[PDB]
């Protein structure tokens, strides 16, 4: 689809077989889940926001549908203030800025 | 232009007397800026994302462009670690995120 920013880009994800509303963060280098879980082995790793850095699990490797579209990659589980889908699934699903 | 995500979505954007790089941000409902001591009216404001909340001061009807395209809107100064051109001016510019 065409997404418009008159709104939040909030699209349903599909991920360890949950459905869950995430937004589509061209600002964010990687994608970063709430609180949650997933099978499998993680390693811990760090992000950095506006506010500072956190810790988070990084699953590698891990299938998600993006608004339709297939995405295996990394997912890091922590405390974001939002589900956020960033350039590494972003550019799996063929996502383009376009002005 | 079309703006793939292999890397950060950063373009060159003019406010103030100040060329400047910037985030082109979906993620982001509002525009931050770098610490720069723009003129006129401003009001406190606390904004928050990963790491925490950081303090800004918001500038209302502050012109900008961003690669070219004329925008005046509000701005939030402070201490980001990187400029991020949020919704409020990307709709403006006309962008929308397509796959
Ligand atoms: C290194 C990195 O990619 N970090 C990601 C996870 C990130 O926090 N991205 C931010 C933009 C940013 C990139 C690098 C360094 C600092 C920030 C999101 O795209 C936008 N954020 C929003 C987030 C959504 C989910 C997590 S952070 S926000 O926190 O920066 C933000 C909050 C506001 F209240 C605001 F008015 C404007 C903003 F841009």
């Amino acid at each position: 689809p065409q997404i418009t920013l008159w709104k939040r880009p909030l699209v349903t994800i599909r991920i360890g077989g949950q459905l869950k509303e995430a937004l589509l963060d061209t600002g964010a280098d990687d994608t970063v889940l709430e609180e949650m879980n997933l099978p499998g082995k993680w390693k811990p790793k760090m992000i950095g926001g506006i506010g500072g850095f956190i810790k988070v699990r990084q699953y590698d490797q891990i299938p998600i549908e993006i608004c339709g579209h297939k995405a295996i990659g990394t997912v890091l589980v922590g405390p974001t203030p939002v589900n956020i889908i960033g350039r590494n699934l972003l550019t799996q699903i063929g996502c383009t800025l376009n002005f």
